[PDB]
Formats: C-alpha cells, structure tokens, sequence
C-alpha cells in the first residue's frame, strides 16, 4: 500500500498523503519514511506529502547487491543513490520543482539533491546535519566517528573470536591459522563478511540443529568419526567421544589438529586412502 | 576454473580435480572448497575430489534473497539447503552412492545429508563435530554460543552508542528514544541489522562526504537549517550554527529534539508552515 518508483537498483518505495505542491521527507538513521506520518497528517491539506524508505531501509528493495566498494569508508556511492533517487522521485511527482526537508544523515542526502540536482528544489532544510567536512575541526569529528566504528565492528569481534576459541579450547596451530590475517586487502574484507556472516547465519544454527543420537545408529555402518592428533582436548573431540560412547561407531585418529587437512595432507590423505582407498 | 551446479536459489561452484570414485569434502566456517586443494592433490590418482564453495560463499552466489527467517537462531533453513545441495551435487556428478567428507560446521552439514538423502552416501566421515544438541550438557554449549554471539552483536554495538551520544552531546531524550528495545525479540533483530549497517555502510561515508560551504552560499535564498528547541548544546546544532556564521542562511528554531517532528508533530507543522506555507 505503498508506493513504489522502480530506479536502476531498486525499487523505492514511499507514503504519499494530501495534495498541493510536494514536500519530500528523507529520513536519517532509522531510514523510513513512516516516522514522518504523524507530521504529514498536520500538512496534508497544504502539501502532497511524501515520505521515503531510503532504498537500503524498509520496504524499499535493492535489486542488485551492494558494491563491494561501498564498505570503504572514503565511499560515495551510496549517498550520490540516495540524492539521486530523490531527484528521480521528485521528477516523477512534479513539473515543479518542490520542497525538501532531511533530518540527521538524511539532511546529507538533502545536501547532495541540492548541489547535485538543483533544478528540482524550490526550497530545503537541514535538520541537525551532522556532515563534518567544511568544518574547522573536521578531523576530530572524523576520526571520532572512524575510532567509534572501528571499535565495534574490528574489536569488539577479534575479542569475541578470541573467547570463542578459549572456550572450545581450540589448539594453538589452529587459533594461529584461523587468525592469520590475509594477504590482500580484498582478502582481509572478504575474511571479515565471511566471519560476521558465520557468526548471525551458521554458528547458533547448525550446533543446535535436529540430529539425535539414533540418526547416526540406523547408519552407523557408514560413518567414521574423525580426531586429530594435534587437537587433543579440544570441544569437537568431546562430541566424537560422546558419539562413540553411545554408539560404538569407531574414532579413527588421523594428523593435524582441527585444520589438519592443510596443515598436513600427506597424513591426512594416507589415513584417508587407509579408510576408504 | 571452478565447475558450477545451478540449484533452487544458487549457482553452487565447486573444485573438481582428480579420477576415480567421487568424494566430497564440504568446508566448515571458512565456505570455500579451496582450503581442500592440497589434500585433493593427494587424493587425486584414487578419487574424483569435489571440494565444494558453499552457497553462501567463495565463487557460489545465491540467485534469491536469504530468508528473513536466517538470522533467527532457531532457523534450519541454511543448513537443510546445504545438505540438499550436497545431495544435488552427488547426483549430478555419480550414479552410485559417494563419499563425503566434512569438518567443523561442515561435519553437520554431511550429518544432515546422510539424515535426509542417506540414498547418496557411500561413506561418510564427520571430522570434529561442533555440534551440542544432543550432548548431555547440551545447554551449557548452546547457552554459550548464543552469548558469544550477543557479546559480539548486540552489545558493542550498545557500548559504542553510548559514548557516541556522549562525544556529540546527544540530549537524552533522544537518545533515549533512538536506543529503546523493540517489544519483539525478531523487531529487536532487525533494529540491530539497521544499527549495524548504518555503522558500516552510512556514518562515515555520509558525514564526511564532499559538501562545501559553497555549495550552499551558491542557493542561499532555498536554504533553512533547522534546530530543536530540546537539543541545545549537541554537535548538530553546531554544524548549523558554523554555516550560519559563515554563509548567513538562516537557522529557524523548531520544537522537539532530534526527534522532533515525531516527538512534537503539531508544533514542527506550524513552524513548517510559517516557513513555506
Ligand atoms: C541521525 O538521525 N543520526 N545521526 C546523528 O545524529 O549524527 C551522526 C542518528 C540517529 C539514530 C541513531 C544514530 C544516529
Ligand atoms: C569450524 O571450522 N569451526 N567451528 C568449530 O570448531 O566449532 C563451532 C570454526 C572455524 C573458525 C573459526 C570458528 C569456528
Ligand atoms: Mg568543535
Ligand atoms: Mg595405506
Ligand atoms: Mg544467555
Ligand atoms: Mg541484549
């Protein structure tokens, strides 16, 4: 029941209500435009109101993945969409040029209509900017917010990574290697999406998922449980312990701790070749 | 080189190297096949190796959105579909049953292969199995999954919000109504989701964008900069005091806070409509 404007990328979606010239709201952080319903109530009878879910927020619907390039902080290319989209939504409401209003970070959007689609404001305001650039202290506030954002993305999940490790009492060759930090810089980023995506979509997930012990006693004469040698003590040791117990299904030992398959293929593929070759 | 299967919802890539019977290593967190590859070139004269990149991952690419429902700890979507692609995988590429191989989160995702599709499975072999749900102290490990999780989700995110409303003297009003808890656990979710992406993707990137003072002294006569009556003394008000100073557009007072035209609806109207109206 909203209403939609397809752009390349997405489809943005928007509440209208009332009549008269058009009067655009660009929300800030929370991205939607339903925050400003109860204003546009108080204006409807003045203005066609129209308030936006920016196209990364609510009801609005990317139809094409990000850019990898986006991550980086020095990025433009998501403020340049939004203001852009505002000048298209603008165009295909009204001949005139029309009335803009932005809050917070969407008063940057607001901005970048302006300097970059001029011809489609009549007037606009800047609610509480928080843009820094122009300003005399620039770096305090940039650095400020680049530490801010460093610190939870970066440290708060090194630290929880680390307790991870510790409380499944992972080896050090294998805490070593999980940790190497890549190469590249592409493979540094990729490294950090995998591990937060890891971290909200598998982990709770699949540990807890539905197998119960009689799953792997219908076909227990399929299965081997494999152990490293360099892993002793480890959590995932206890699992296949507790597997054995119940079942009798055998625990062969092969080499390498829980990444034993490249810290040692020659062992890992002989026991392998023993089992199965 | 990667070989590429198309299934329901993704184009599954997988490394394909030697001859002989088909076995299938499937990679835990880490998604890619690639870490397989030294262990292939020791299997490869007795194996056909398929070292796959799980959908989620590496060169495989989802062809549909994930499932609002994925980031749900209870969800199973991820790890059914990763068992059902395995399945798909042997098919295609075996007439008989085939040998598989999994570590970590990868051990059960075979687990759920060998439950559901056990039709495919020659042998299987499940290498340091993380998984907790049916261990006597299953709650302990899940317990401390889901806290992990949260401590690196959630709550340094909550940490770091706090001293962000300190360092640009938010009032508490405001940050009172930005930080408040959705009533749902799953609207809490989502409300960490946004939080989350506009850390990453958003504050950076917009507040230090390229505006300068003269992209608003060149449309002066559109411009209002606008500050709540109740968020005196924060960093927004600031930045539009620094324009004002230096360009003379002028700053119009306006009830409410930050928030203030949700907080106080009637009376940002009847500014609006001094203004504009
Ligand atoms: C604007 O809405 N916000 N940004 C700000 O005040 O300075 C960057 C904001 C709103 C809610 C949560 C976090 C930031
Ligand atoms: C499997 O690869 N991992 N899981 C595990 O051992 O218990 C859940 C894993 C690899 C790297 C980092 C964290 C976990
Ligand atoms: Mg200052
Ligand atoms: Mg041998
Ligand atoms: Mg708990
Ligand atoms: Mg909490």
């Amino acid at each position: 029941g909203m209403e939609t404007l397809e752009l390349q990328g997405a489809k943005l979606r928007y509440h209208q209500v009332g009549q008269g010239p058009v009067l655009i709201f660009i929300p800030g952080a929370n991205g939607t435009g339903d925050i400003f319903l109860p204003l546009a109530e108080q204006l409807k009878d003045h203005f066609t109101v129209v308030a936006v879910d920016r196209r990364d927020y609510g009801e609005s619907e990317l139809t094409e993945p990000l850019p990898d390039s986006a991550s980086n902080p020095d990025s433009d290319y998501r403020v340049k969409r939004d203001a852009q989209d505002i000048a298209e939504l603008a165009k295909s409401l009204s001949d005139e040029p029309v009335y803009i209003l932005g809050s917070s970070s969407g008063s940057i959007v607001a901005m970048h209509v302006l300097k970059d689609y001029p011809e489609v404001v009549k007037k606009i305001a800047f609610h509480e900017p928080p843009i820094n650039t122009f300003l005399p202290d620039s770096t305090y506030w940039k650095d400020k917010n680049d530490d801010i954002v460093h610190q939870i993305l970066t440290e708060g999940l090194e630290k929880g990574m680390k307790t991870f490790g510790e409380t499944l009492n992972i080896a050090p060759i294998d805490a070593k290697m999980m940790s190497q930090p890549a190469d590249t810089e592409e493979g540094r980023i990729e490294q950090y999406k995998r591990t937060m995506f890891w971290l909200e979509f598998e982990i709770r997930q699949y540990t807890h998922s539905n197998i119960t012990l009689d799953d792997f006693t219908k076909y227990s004469d399929k299965i081997t449980l494999l152990n490293g040698t360099d892993s002793r003590g480890s959590f995932p040791q206890d699992v296949n312990f507790y597997i054995n117990k119940e079942t009798g299904i055998p625990i062969v030992d092969i080499p390498g701790g829980h990444l034993g398959y490249i810290q040692k293929p020659e062992g890992f593929a002989d026991v392998l070749l023993n089992m199965w070759g």
